[PDB]
């Protein structure tokens, strides 16, 4: 029984973290990076990149459960406005139902883009008289995805409490979401009125939001910044409270106790060969904000001890291991306990799907704002600006602006839905599973690839030296959409069978 606004909040405050903790506590980092060959590690999901993954994964039923759980979570808001409310102001209604339907879509966006087809659920009652319900297709799951962003769009305000989702935040998703389905199984060629669809978000959300890019990458991902004015929607953890409500990657993420403050963590992750060839060699400060290598300094790691330089030879996680307890953070690292947000949407994102709408069915974008919009993201890295750019400069500043942010992939499943022959190439010459022992620098600060010899002093350079995997698969079109969880295909075995049309309700 809600009785006032500020009621209301606290019951909506839950679909930015108890939601989707079932999602960020594990598979967000091998689903959303791994996939996308960020990282690496040879023991720790490895099949989610070399494209091996089986039904009985762990990290398809959490998945699987935490994206439900975000759908079924807004349902349960959209009912409780309806059914719990009694001097609760329609403002307030209004902004509970676009905040539900505004996370609802993104589950559905990031669902889309991991299964493909999936279950289109408003009613929860409905999932619980019969759990045995069919698949919808792919293009209801997009008109679903649009219609809770047009009503999000509609519904949020321009501003909003430091951490809640403006309607900039969905309007941005929502360009997302056209540019995606601009050229969806659309034989090679994006449709023109979702590209300007896209644009006419995108644009006006660059334009008109009064928001900029933070000066420095770096900040981004300092706890000290969660709710910066570039952070359009994240996850908002909350170290101090309950188990539900915390980021727990922190010690799968972190390599090495003197990046912690001591606090345990065991990742054995490491940046791929492939990932880190993406970073233009002026790129570093972008490659620094995201992985370690040998010899980076970081001033705001172990400030303690004078800041941190990385000794090592291998490529371990930075972005998401923001130091110890006392570097910058109110004491807030603990054990599987991290105090930094995980964004969904940051304003970068916007600029490069601006640019992306922009240069549409053409092979070069040379001109307009599109291009500007490019542009800033290259110039807050403080590298140089293109005169014109083509689909592959966009796949490669993307990787490189998103590294580490567990949405890689996502971006990477729309590319092969509108390019297939072309992203399967580009899977096949990822070079995934192939790691090396040693990666370090020269005079000029540019990255070597290889290992040392038996005195473990002498470099050795070269693919000669990779490590190899035990298994190269040739990736083809039916490896990239991963497959049901197996417990769920038990409990429903439509799972296996055709999707069908949905029945919209507006
Ligand atoms: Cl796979
Ligand atoms: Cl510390
Ligand atoms: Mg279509
Ligand atoms: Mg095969």
């Amino acid at each position: 029984f809600y009785t006032s606004d500020e009621a209301l909040e606290a019951a909506t405050a839950p679909l930015y973290n108890r939601a989707w903790f079932d999602y960020n506590q594990r598979s967000i980092v091998p689903i959303g990076s791994g996939r996308a060959n960020d990282m690496y590690s040879p023991w720790n999901y490895p099949q989610f990149v070399t494209f091996q993954v089986t039904a009985l994964d762990e990290n398809l039923s959490g998945a699987w459960s935490g994206f439900y759980s975000v759908v079924t979570m807004a349902n349960s808001v959209i009912n409780a406005v309806e059914t719990q409310t009694q001097s609760v102001s329609e403002a307030a209604k209004t902004k509970a139902i676009a905040e539900a339907r505004l996370m609802r879509a993104c589950a559905y966006f990031y669902m889309l883009r991991i299964w493909g087809p999936v279950i289109l659920i408003e009613d929860n009652q409905k999932l619980v008289d019969n759990p045995v319900r069919p698949l919808n297709r792919e293009e209801d799951v997009f008109q679903f995805i649009i219609n809770d962003l047009n009503y999000a769009v509609d519904n949020l305000s321009e501003q909003s409490d430091k951490g809640r989702a403006t309607s900039w935040a969905a309007k941005g998703i929502l360009a997302k979401v056209y540019l995606a389905r601009s050229g969806w199984n659309n034989g090679g060629t994006r449709d023109e009125g979702d590209l300007e669809l896209a644009r006419q978000y995108a644009s006006d959300v660059c334009e008109n939001s009064g928001l900029d890019l933070m000066t420095n990458y770096e900040d981004l991902f300092k706890y000290k910044n969660n709710n910066n004015q570039e952070s359009l929607l994240a996850m908002q953890w909350v170290p101090l409270g309950e188990w539900y409500e915390c980021n727990t990657l922190l010690s799968d993420l972190a390599f090495s106790t003197e990046v912690t403050g001591g606090v345990n963590c065991w990742s054995s992750y490491n940046g791929s060969i492939d990932m880190l060839q993406q970073y233009e060699l002026a790129d570093t400060l972008r490659r620094n904000a995201t992985f370690f290598t040998k010899g980076s300094y970081y001033s705001y790691i172990c400030i303690k001890d004078g800041g941190y330089t990385y000794k090592g030879t291998a490529s371990p996680i930075k972005k998401g291991v923001p130091g110890g307890p006392d570097d910058d953070n109110d004491g807030k690292v603990k054990q599987m306990n991290s105090p930094l947000n995980t964004y969904i949407l940051r304003l970068a994102d916007v600029y490069l799907t601006y640019a992306e709408a922009c240069l549409g069915n053409n092979s070069t974008l040379s001109d307009g704002r599109g291009l500007y919009f490019f542009n800033r993201v290259r110039e807050r890295a403080k590298i140089n600006k293109k005169s014109s750019i083509t689909l592959d400069d966009i796949i490669r500043e993307r990787r490189v602006e998103f590294g580490m942010e567990y949405s890689n992939w996502y971006d990477m499943v729309t590319w092969f839905r509108y390019l297939p022959d072309k992203m399967l190439n580009y899977f096949n010459n990822q070079w995934r599973g192939y790691r090396t022992d040693a990666i370090i620098k020269d005079e000029d600060g540019k990255l070597h690839f290889g290992k040392y010899d038996t005195d473990g002093t002498t470099f050795l350079e070269g693919p000669e030296y990779y490590t190899a995997p035990e298994f190269t698969i040739n990736i083809e079109a039916e490896d990239i959409f991963l497959p049901y969880p197996e417990s769920d295909v038990i409990q429903n075995p439509l799972l296996n069978e055709p999707p069908v049309p949905y029945t919209f309700n507006e």
